[PDB]
């Protein structure tokens, strides 16, 4: 058994990705590792219960021991509400978490080589940096009930050293909506870092995009400090490596990038990063071949999570004692991401050798033995039942591929 | 010969090459064939800096007062812009000061040449994004923030007998930072709904409203539940006896699910998400360029018929030396004949609409059938050599050519 030197976080989920994850600890991990799982249930009825609490405690474990392990969870809705008398429409866990870490969420996905890609040209990884802080998810919005004036207004503590604002926003004539969001320039600043970090690592081009042209102050910021950021610790270390950083605007970068054959990185505003990492998910092969890590700047916080959400037609047909056949890659892959960070924080090449072993043989089982799920035997357009194998199947599978080459 | 057009058409003039180009087409393609008035706005950076931005501001009013606005591709000023016109101020977008006066809905739509490839293979059949055109980020307030300090969106009611005052807490910063506050009417969400949905139901199409209702619950939640309140007054029956479907999506979802569809649906947007996703549409269908787009209002009496694919100098820079280029007119072409259709369906002169498809039909054949396209279709195609393309003057040419054929 390999000992982590470390303990690791894990942040339990729902339903379906909830059951899948169970059996890859104890089938894919606990037989191969001795590691301390700080357990942290994000699951509906203990969030509800703790009044979300748990999701907080589960963020601060992860800034305690460096490295977290999060499984899909479900954020309740109106109608999830109302049938599993819910206190309230909690707020997306990943939201929670994300804002006391904050950082970057980097997004790239999972080639299978066998696996149509949908955007054919798309031969090299296209990885995505979503700055994981603010903006829309951390926004105030509200209802306007009839005529009358929007304000927005800034009050410095210290009115000596700053000024305070009283900003003109709308006069409304009728009914309405508005809207305040908000960014630090220490979170922009992380989100720059972590960037060029991952560029002169990974050897890629960086692509920020904004709409600087609209947005002159909002968006001119996330440009101005990634240039400072650049031309402060990075210039050199890009032009030796030949690799380029540039500002777009957010049409020149989604349209080059559908036209492009991959092959970079794309650095994102919080909301951009996350409805661009489906479209890229989806046009490399499918939602379910996606790998999700939050870092944060420091380089010593890590958060693996499964990007996929969990489809609740699959566990009530679980919960009905039929046959499943959802894939559980994403969920192994968090795993051993994780897994790789953790080992090197504390110098553990053999938990590193093995998770990469892992992925390998993950990605082999359905590559080199055909051996996969439902959603792969459709995108590859095998519509025969015989095709594709069940939820336990796939991960059974997967085991004996880990031992055979684990030995070899 | 020569077509009388009753009403008179607003015509916005724009920037570097597509102004070129616009000329061009104007002088040959246009002017010709139709005894058309044009009321002549120059929306070029000098003209409107000149006016100090006033003339985007008489040419959005004069697009309402006769119904029908063609307009050219312009420049929305940046850092470098200013300096290289010496501009008084940077100017704000034309677009977002024209679509904000005129609001309604701009749909977007690829202009499908099927001998180009598309880049997403499985899209046979054409995408419509229908983009919210009124507000959002495009009419929102922006600042720096320079130190700690509190962040607050106050609203005080005119009549403080039907509403209360808001006082909401956005954020205490600890540091220096961004803030900004947008905004959007139920008037104009309502605009946008019946704007979709007659649109799904004039062309067959399902239709998809995105959205982020699960994060922004009040703002986008306004969006969800104006449209299906609107579908279930007065589209609901047309929708199911056509065998359409409405749904409202997660921006997470639809995009997704576009990239893997087969096309062949409507999808509108927030003006945002609209700006954003027609771009990655009319790339997957082959190119940028190949695109209409035009701003509809809900009355159904005012349109603004534009070319949207910018003007990028690269090709202008070549124009100033007097050396060869090799420039796209099917957007701005189209953007005219579009123009002109909704003109003549106004107007009711069934002889300007069919001048207007004719000027598509050629405009499209010369490139499908006779293979004379500009260098950027030919990149597409898959030709790298100079012999595989034509000069702008050439294709301009090559389309009034066959123009006059097919009249």
């Amino acid at each position: 058994k390999i000992k982590v030197k470390q303990p690791v976080v894990e942040l339990d989920g729902d339903e379906m990705t909830r059951i899948i994850w169970d059996k890859i600890k104890k089938k894919l991990i606990l037989p191969y590792l001795d590691v301390d799982l700080k357990y942290y249930d994000l699951s509906v009825e203990s969030r509800d219960a703790t009044s979300d609490k748990i999701t907080q405690d589960a963020a601060e474990a992860i800034k305690k021991y460096g490295v977290g392990i999060k499984c899909a969870t479900i954020t309740p809705d109106e109608a999830r509400v109302k049938e599993f008398n819910l206190h309230k429409m909690w707020k997306s866990p990943n939201g929670t978490i994300r804002n006391i870490l904050g950082g970057t969420v980097f997004r790239e996905p999972i080639v299978i080589p066998r696996i149509p890609r949908l955007v054919p040209r798309w031969e090299k990884p296209i990885i995505i940096g979503r700055h994981a802080h603010g903006d829309q998810y951390k926004a105030t919005d509200t209802l306007i009930p009839g005529p009358g004036s929007l304000e927005l207004v800034y009050k410095p503590s210290d009115p000596t050293t700053a000024q305070p604002q009283t900003l003109k926003v709308y006069d409304y004539k009728g009914s309405g909506v508005a809207m305040a969001m908000y960014n630090t320039d220490e979170s922009i600043e992380g989100f720059a870092h972590s960037s060029f970090k991952l560029a002169i690592d990974k050897k890629l081009n960086l692509f920020l995009s904004t709409k600087n042209t609209i947005l002159k102050k909002y968006d001119g910021r996330f440009k101005d400090i990634f240039q400072e950021v650049y031309e402060a610790q990075y210039k050199s270390k890009f032009e030796q490596l030949g690799i380029h950083y540039e500002h777009r605007l957010i049409d020149d970068m989604v349209a080059q990038m559908i036209k492009s054959k991959g092959g970079f990185i794309m650095a994102l505003k919080n909301y951009d990063g996350d409805v661009q990492s489906d479209i890229v998910a989806q046009g490399f092969g499918s939602l379910g071949l996606m790998t999700s890590i939050l870092v944060t700047p420091d380089g010593k916080t890590f958060e693996s999570e499964a990007a996929h959400g969990t489809v609740t037609r699959h566990y009530r047909k679980y919960q009905k004692g039929e046959e499943t056949s959802t894939n559980s890659i994403a969920s192994i892959f968090a795993w051993s991401r994780g897994l790789l960070k953790r080992g090197e924080l504390d110098n553990t090449p053999a938990l590193c050798k093995f998770a990469n072993i892992l992925e390998s043989a993950t990605l082999n089982t359905v590559q080199q033995d055909g051996i996969m799920t439902k959603d792969l035997a459709l995108a590859c357009g095998n519509n025969e039942r015989s095709a594709y194998v069940t939820t336990e199947e796939f991960l059974d599978a997967v085991e004996k591929r880990l031992q055979k080459e684990i030995k070899s």
